[PDB]
RNA sequence: UUUU
């Protein structure tokens, strides 16, 4: 029993780790690389897809699934286990990836084939391959997200997948992992903890009452998946004290995902589940409008406030969000609220530097609108949660993170008495 | 971590 990291090593994208045991070859996630590594999506897996016994998906995010369709494009035909939640989201995630890709390293035929081999595997459901026993654990990062517990050959391995930020309210608490011989964990925020949740919300509401009352615009760049609808959850449970204004979720993808949420209620927190029991959908606050096409989206740049806008991409790497910022970032009455991580080097970081006037889509636009960064809205376990989850495990191999962050976490792990390393590309570790 |  060994685990060979095949992505997300000293990096965050490309998450894919081949589990070798019981004579079987199980594949944990099969995500795509993003941004700078993008090209490497064309390069070879590093293993023979045809020799894989069965693959497990921790969640539907593209960086853990974006490459699956490639796997099949190259021969794989085995089973792909996930939660119904991951399965349903996944369809949306991929279909979009197709349209977004410049260099489509796969096609509709591959996606269709991939989705075809998806077989449901819910929490506490034990799968058996060879002498190997597998099971999903509650990770709380996305609806239906999980961490893997691989047990066999008298050894125990845990692959954390992505862990959630337990402070928030939509998803359930991530679960503590079982005591294992080896833990292959993520460390996206291995360097720092997050701003508390309570105070980021309070601050959020504050920015809202002030911007809306003066009749301005609240521009919220967002990811179409958990993030978009989670912001809506706040608007829904605080709408009573919030000033009346249309809430434009100007992102079709976010819609499709939102439309899908009432079918996944069991995948949320007890709180979210209680609301649904009362016959209500807490992901649709009053005044919500899902903007489907360009014309209406453009119209919003010219229309006056007060209004709240949600658009992607959550990293300003394009999307309608640009066109919004291009036109409302120059008015001081408008507010810009970042509710997710902005990659360094990107426009987000730039705008946050707060220069006199950023450039957006071939034109310099003055920057008067206020800017705010609510890192407390992060969907990832901050360093303090990472330490608590990992607490107790003897051995730990860190994947998913920038070497610096991973290192930072390791120092703490080491000083704590935990044998730890930084997974290297294609270099299986002894379970 | 994808966005007409
Ligand atoms: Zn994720
Ligand atoms: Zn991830």
């Amino acid at each position: 029993m060994r685990i060979v990291p095949f992505g997300a090593a000293r990096e965050v994208t490309g998450s894919a780790h081949l589990l070798l045991a019981g004579g079987r070859r199980v594949l944990l996630d099969c995500g795509m690389f993003q941004g700078k590594e993008e090209a490497r999506n064309h390069a070879p897996f590093g293993f023979d897809p045809k020799e894989v016994d069965a693959v497990l998906l921790t969640h539907a995010h593209l960086d853990h699934v974006g490459r699956l369709p490639k796997l099949f494009r190259e021969g794989y035909r085995g089973p792909v286990y996930a939660t119904r939640a991951t399965v349903l989201l996944m369809e949306i995630v991929l279909e979009d990836a197709l349209k977004v890709m410049d260099e489509p390293f796969f096609g509709p035929e591959d996606v269709e084939e991939a989705l075809g081999h998806l077989r449901p595997l819910e929490y506490g459901e034990w799968l058996r391959l060879g002498a190997l026993s597998l099971a999903f654990g509650q990770a709380g990062h996305l609806p239906g997200s999980a961490f893997v517990v691989a047990q066999g050959e008298g050894r125990t391995l845990v692959y954390s997948g992505d862990l959630g930020n337990r402070e928030k309210d939509v998803l359930p608490d991530p679960s503590l992992p079982p005591l294992a011989d080896l833990v292959l964990a993520e460390g996206t925020y291995g360097d720092r903890p997050h701003r508390p949740y309570r105070e980021t919300v309070r601050e959020f509401l504050e920015i809202l009452e002030k911007t809306l009352s003066q009749g301005g615009k609240v521009l919220i760049p967002t990811f179409a998946v958990e993030r978009a609808q989670e912001i809506l959850y706040v608007l829904y449970t605080h709408g009573h004290r919030l000033p009346r204004a249309p809430i434009y979720l100007d992102s079709p993808m976010a819609g499709r995902v939102l439309s899908l949420y009432p079918r996944l209620v069991r995948y949320f927190s007890e709180e979210v589940q209680a609301h649904f029991l009362q016959g209500k959908n807490p992901f649709r606050p009053a005044g919500l409008e899902v903007v489907e096409h360009t014309e209406a989206s453009k119209a919003l740049n010219r229309a006056p406030g007060p209004m709240v806008v949600l658009a992607g991409s959550g990293m300003l790497a394009g999307g309608r969000i640009l066109h919004h910022l291009k036109h409302g970032l120059s008015d001081p009455r408008n507010a810009l609220v970042f509710v997710g991580y902005q990659p360094q080097g990107g426009l987000g970081a730039e705008i946050i530097a707060r220069p006199p006037a950023v450039r957006i889509l071939g034109e310099e636009v003055p920057l008067r609108a206020s800017v705010h960064t609510l890192g407390g809205f992060s969907g990832a376990a901050g360093q303090d949660e990472l330490l608590d989850w990992l607490q107790g495990e003897p051995r730990v191999v860190l994947v998913h993170g920038e070497e610096e962050k991973l290192l930072a976490l390791g120092k703490l792990l080491a000083l704590r008495g935990q044998e730890v390393s930084l997974a290297r590309f294609g270099e299986g570790v002894p379970v």
